[PDB]
């Protein structure tokens, strides 16, 4: 029904969007409105985007705070750590997001612990990508 916000020219992976790629045209599939243009500007994409590409949940991870209650918070690194890197709750997000890979339960043991995988923008924390994981 609204405008949908969908991209205008092709992006890379892992690139902000910025208000010229940001297009808010009335077109489907109705991905994410532009409500939270300031929020979803400067996202980081996990693939390449092609030309005219809506706002899509599943090809974002952390896009903006849709979810209203938390619950299923999992940690979520809003910043690009590298390989080996102590970070603590100052990078680390536990915010509702998908998938769920670490709660933050055990984050206060964990806090300023040394990754082995290396990070990037706000993606969910797995068990898989740290080995020395409770």
């Amino acid at each position: 029904n609204k405008a949908s916000v969908v991209a205008n020219q092709l992006i890379p992976i892992n690139t902000a969007l910025t208000l010229i790629m940001m297009k808010a045209e009335v077109v489907t599939p109705m991905g994410i409105p532009a409500e939270e243009i300031p929020n979803l500007v400067g996202m980081q994409v996990n693939r390449a985007v092609p030309l005219g590409t809506t706002l899509m949940p599943d090809m974002v991870k952390n896009y903006e705070d849709g979810t209203t209650s938390p619950g299923l918070k999992s940690v979520v690194a809003n910043q690009l750590i590298p390989i080996n890197t102590a970070l603590t709750l100052v990078m680390m997000k536990a915010e509702e997001v998908s998938p769920k890979g670490i709660p933050s339960e055990e984050i206060s043991k964990l806090v300023g612990m040394q990754v082995n995988r290396a990070v990037y923008l706000d993606q969910t924390l797995m068990p898989d990508m740290v080995k020395n994981y409770e």
